[PDB]
């Protein structure tokens, strides 16, 4: 170690200044206070005021105050002692004045006295500032002598030997840059560099408090708990509080301020009013596998933290200031912890039972304050209410009284102690989530081919296919299907093999669709827009041999002669119009659809019929539905305009092909073909309103639904739309292509101004969302994390064929067991069950939050400015040529 400077009392000279401390410094800028109440029945004043007037001397702080030239000095006359009394007794509505309730240095009381009179009951009042002396001070100094001496006011008091103005310039010169201090300030210099910033904690862009008393028999063995690991009563109380804060926390690393309230053992100093506030940066990262391991790791940091006490905290956030950014080093969330200092002689309590008690301590968001009061242990927590999302720190209180409660229950190295986490979610957090995703329902086993078979021969005549004016009757369409289907069984279209659809959008796709489902196989969509070059390699990196396609720009296809190519409109109709059988089952592939390197995605049958008929049944899809099959069919999205209409005797409405959004004919098809279900990304329906607003008919006047996906639904969309056809229910979703087109779906009812985006919604029938954190465990309300989407069968097969993306990107929860797909999608629960979806490592989002009330950073905006956005291939925003 290193010994330090002996205290140099000065008996006089005290009337002149000694600087502000480092805690007081901080404290006196950030002006461009404490308050307590007790009551009891009778309060005699006179008493009182006398024990008073004996209060603001004796201890030279009571009358220090600040010159307004930065420095404190004592003064020797102050006045009298601005005692307050108000009398509300004979005064009903007497709750209610008393209700309404609630300074400088400059000025002489660096306080706050009242006392008012109610009917039978009296209720002091103390202001206090918190420049002025601080927790230690106030509990062990102030409280207990006015306990003393209120009791008798002319009790013997304690000799007042080396007056604080001594120690004040004795930490500034004589102590800092010493011995212990040179040593101490390398620890922190070589730590400044690992520290993480503080608790980040979720938002929602005064004081409240939580409190809760321990009784002596649960105080001592929660002591027992913490000897039996090695740990001080407050040791544990720091490490439970880490563990609780990790689990909305949004990184498991972070600083926790422990201010310690050292005197450097002077002789006569635990009797001297004073500011003794020496921050420790307890340094929280996650060591361990069990609490009992974490908890005991973060301890040992913080006593070597606390070996090198000597340079004040106040300092090492400066230089921690100096070499990062200022607002980047905030310590809000902090652990006051008056155990352990002596046992003081009066107890407030005894003076008057509390009522009232709310620390104002200014750039603290959390003051987790341990104090023990007359018996128990006091665990308190302040907040400034308005610093997190709703009910967050209601939340982590509950979770964290549940901790320590195991730990009354749990002999050591048993029960929670060896566990290896804790779930935090408290008893609506799980109620909510169990309520909304309790999605289990039995999918009837029916080929998705043999579905719309079905329907076909149930209305044959019907319209099932609007293409380019050449229309189609469902039987038509079957008779095709079959046509193509036996002719592709026939050439040998083995149960289980892809065959890949290349055309563009018309209906020979739809047909080239259910025949090759027919024959047994599984479609793979290809773009017939893509280059010369990237189709036969999809094609060959799939290993898929058969192709169908439209007639026109079947040359233009640089295909090899192992991969047969057969025209869909001509290179059919000499074929069996006789229904093929069903070979393939409900659980094999019916599409492969393709998405650093590009990956294939195997659907199965069972899920998509889940998809189909949960729509269907929540929408109330009636044959009457006449849809814009806008998606390219090698979009994920399509896929409910293949199988979603046809399979209850709806009309699939084509528009003819295009490469650039064309909102022109498409308010001129759905406002000819009576369209009633728009299907698109948002910005396709945005585009569509635009052109449609601007017209004098009504063009989108049909619509009875509208689903967008995928992208960003923007916040003014839904009214937009809503304008146009009074009585169209907008609803928006998405999920990836990985979990079978639509998964959550949100309703939107009603924008609301002050969001940032619109909610993701609730699960639809069979997926499960959850939230999890890096270690793959569900989060409590708002808490940041990854999306894993969870489902026996609306989950994706598997990536193509490349085992080691599928069995990484589809994960097996360690709660439950469900396969679960990881979907790279951060959000947050919301406290009806809905997802909020914020972006996808897209953490360095505000952007559009800050922006309607136009894009992201990187920042770009339209209406480095530009007059209107890129899109993708599909649509959406390209969030990625944009730098
Ligand atoms: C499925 C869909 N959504 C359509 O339907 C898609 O998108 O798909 P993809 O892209 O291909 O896959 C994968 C991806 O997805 C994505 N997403 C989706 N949705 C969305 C998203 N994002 C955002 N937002 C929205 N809405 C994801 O991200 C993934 O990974």
């Amino acid at each position: 170690a290193a010994e330090l400077p002996p205290l140099v009392p000065e008996p006089g000279d005290a009337g002149q200044p000694f600087p502000l401390t480092p805690t007081q410094q901080a404290l006196w800028v950030g002006r461009a206070y404490g308050y307590f109440e007790w009551e009891r029945p009778e309060l005699d004043l006179a008493r009182y005021r006398r024990a008073w007037e004996r209060l603001v001397a004796h201890h030279p702080g009571l009358r220090t105050v600040v010159r307004p030239d930065g420095t404190q000095h004592v003064l020797e006359r102050p006045g009298p002692v601005p005692i307050t009394v108000e009398d509300l007794r004979q005064d009903p509505d007497a709750v209610r004045r008393l209700e309404e309730s609630r300074l400088d240095p400059g000025t002489w009381p660096m306080f706050d006295l009242r006392v008012v009179l109610l009917s039978g009951r009296v209720r002091v009042q103390l202001g206090i500032d918190l420049q002025l002396m601080d927790a230690s001070s106030l509990f062990l100094n102030l409280f207990s002598d006015l306990v003393t001496l209120y009791d008798d006011p002319d009790a013997a008091l304690a000799s007042q030997k080396l007056a604080f103005r001594d120690f004040a310039r004795w930490l500034e010169e004589d102590v800092r840059g010493g011995a212990r201090w040179r040593a101490d300030w390398a620890y922190w210099q070589e730590r400044l560099d690992g520290l993480p910033p503080a608790p980040d904690l979720p938002a929602a862009r005064k004081f409240e408090r939580c409190m809760v008393r321990c009784p002596a028999e649960e105080f001592a063995l929660l002591r027992e708990r913490a000897l039996a690991h090695g740990l001080t009563e407050t040791e544990l109380l720091v490490g439970a509080f880490a563990e609780v804060l990790r689990g909305w926390s949004s990184d498991p690393a972070f600083t926790l301020n422990v201010p310690v309230f050292q005197r450097f053992d002077v002789p006569g100093i635990e009797d001297v009013i004073g500011d003794y506030t020496n921050p420790i940066l307890l340094e929280a990262r996650p060591e361990g596998r069990t609490v009992a391991e974490r908890i005991v790791a973060l301890a040992a940091r913080l006593r070597a933290d606390t070996r090198h006490a000597s340079v004040n905290g106040v300092e090492v956030l400066r230089e921690l200031a100096r070499r990062r950014g200022l607002a980047a080093a905030a310590m809000p969330v902090v652990v006051t912890s008056l155990l352990g200092l002596p046992s003081a002689a009066r107890s407030i309590t005894e003076f008057g039972t509390e009522v009232h008690s709310i620390t104002q301590t200014p750039q603290v968001s959390l003051d987790f304050q341990i104090r023990p009061e007359d018996g128990e242990l006091r665990l308190v927590w302040d907040h400034r209410s308005g610093a997190f999302a709703p009910g967050v720190v209601e939340g982590a209180f509950e979770a964290f009284l549940d901790l320590v409660g195991r730990m009354l229950a749990d002999e050591p190295g048993h029960g929670v102690w060896e566990a290896p986490f804790a779930d935090m979610r408290s008893r609506r957090d799980r109620a909510v989530w169990n309520e909304t995703n309790d999605t289990a329902e039995p999918v009837p086993a029916v080929l998705l081919q043999e579905r719309f078979f079905a329907q076909a021969r149930r209305t044959p005549d019907a319209e099932a296919v609007v293409a380019s004016g050449l229309r189609l009757t469902y039987d038509e369409l079957a008779r095709h299907a079959y046509r193509i289907g036996n002719t592709l069984r026939e050439r040998g279209v083995r149960p289980g093999d892809l065959v890949g659809v290349v055309m563009e959008k018309g209906w020979e796709q739809y047909a080239a669709v259910y025949g090759i489902l027919a024959a047994g196989g599984a479609y793979l969509p290809i773009d017939a827009a893509s280059p010369r070059g990237r189709v036969a390699r999809l094609l060959e990196s799939a290993g898929a041999g058969i192709v169908l396609t439209q007639s026109r720009l079947r040359d233009e296809l640089d295909l090899p002669a192992g991969t047969t190519v057969l025209r869909a409109d001509t290179d059919f109709e000499t074929a069996s119009t006789a229904p093929l059988t069903p070979v393939q089952g409900p659980d094999d592939p019916a599409y492969v659809i393709y998405t650093g390197e590009p990956k294939g995605v195997v659907v199965a049958h069972r899920g998509v019929a889940n998809l189909v008929r949960d729509v269907r049944r929540r929408f109330a899809v009636t044959p009457a539905d006449r849809l814009l099959a806008l998606s390219g069919l090698h979009f994920d999205a399509s896929v409910y305009d293949v199988f979603g209409p046809l399979a209850c005797g709806a009309t699939v409405v084509v528009p003819p092909p295009f490469r650039r959004a064309e909102p022109d004919v498409w308010a001129e098809l759905v406002r000819d073909e009576r369209v009633t279900f728009w299907n698109s990304v948002p910005v396709l329906l945005e585009l569509l309103v635009g052109e449609a607003e601007s017209r004098d008919d009504r063009p989108l006047a049909t619509l009875r639904l509208a689903v967008v996906s995928g992208d960003w639904i923007p916040l003014d969309l839904p009214g937009r739309a809503r304008a146009q056809a009074p009585g169209l229910r907008v609803v928006g979703s998405g999920g990836p292509t990985e979990t079978i087109c639509w998964s959550l779906f949100h309703p939107i009812d009603a924008v609301d101004p002050q969001w940032t985006s619109i909610p993701y919604g609730k699960p639809i029938a069979n997926q499960r969302y959850y939230i999890v954190d890096r270690d793959l465990r569900p989060r409590p309300t708002w808490a940041r994390g990854e999306m894993a989407v969870a489902s026996p069968l609306g989950l994706a097969l598997g990536y193509l064929n490349d085992p080691e993306r599928t069995a990484a990107k589809f994960v097996t929860l360690p709660g439950t067991g469900e396969r679960a797909y990881l979907t790279g999608d951060f959000g947050r629960l919301l406290p009806d069950g809905g997802i909020e979806i914020l972006g996808r490592e897209d953490f360095q989002g505000q952007r559009i939050e800050l922006g309607e009330i136009g894009v992201r950073a990187a920042a770009d905006v339209v209406r480095r400015l530009l007059p209107e956005l890129p899109l993708t291939a599909n649509g959406k925003v390209d969030r990625l040529a944009l730098a």
